[PDB]
């Protein structure tokens, strides 16, 4: 059993999903996949994706948004959506408790706490310095379905 993510890192969390193409594990949020009822019949990695490509015209479905990316701007576009997923079920959040929930180094923790900000998903301070909370509603109903909306 093996999770190789673009995310960056290498631990099972939350949904995973499974590549038809590697047999290695991914999380579904990093592939813009939230709601279970959303995950393809057959799975596709990004890396799959681009060294055979047939398994997409033969049943197979990947994310075409991160696929021909960078490594890191793919990387910064999948720990954001795994943070998107962490403040569905939150109800404050820090750079620190991101870092821990994640995975990944205090400092690219902060990155995403800050484009949080930005995207309005955190807003007032949560009980403790450095701790914002969560906007649930504006997050459930506006925020998410800009980044997770299959239609
Ligand atoms: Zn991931
Ligand atoms: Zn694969």
């Amino acid at each position: 059993y093996e999770a190789r993510c673009p995310c960056g890192v290498n631990k099972d969390d939350g949904v995973m999903i499974l590549c038809d193409g590697c047999d290695k594990w991914q999380h579904a949020v990093c592939f813009r996949i939230l709601q279970e009822g959303d995950v393809p019949t057959s799975h596709v990695c990004e890396i799959c994706a681009k060294l055979k490509p047939e398994l997409l015209r033969t049943g197979g479905t990947t994310d075409e948004t991160i696929q021909n990316l960078s490594v890191e701007a793919r990387k910064a576009t999948c720990l954001f959506r795994r943070v998107l997923a962490l403040c569905l079920n939150e109800d404050s959040v820090s750079p620190a408790f991101i870092a821990r929930s994640l995975g990944i180094e205090y400092t690219v923790a902060r990155g995403l706490f800050n484009r949080l900000i930005k995207e309005q998903v955190i807003k007032g301070a949560g009980p403790r310095r450095g701790e914002k909370l969560v906007e649930k509603e504006y997050l459930e109903n506006i925020v998410c379905p800009r980044f997770f909306s299959h239609n």
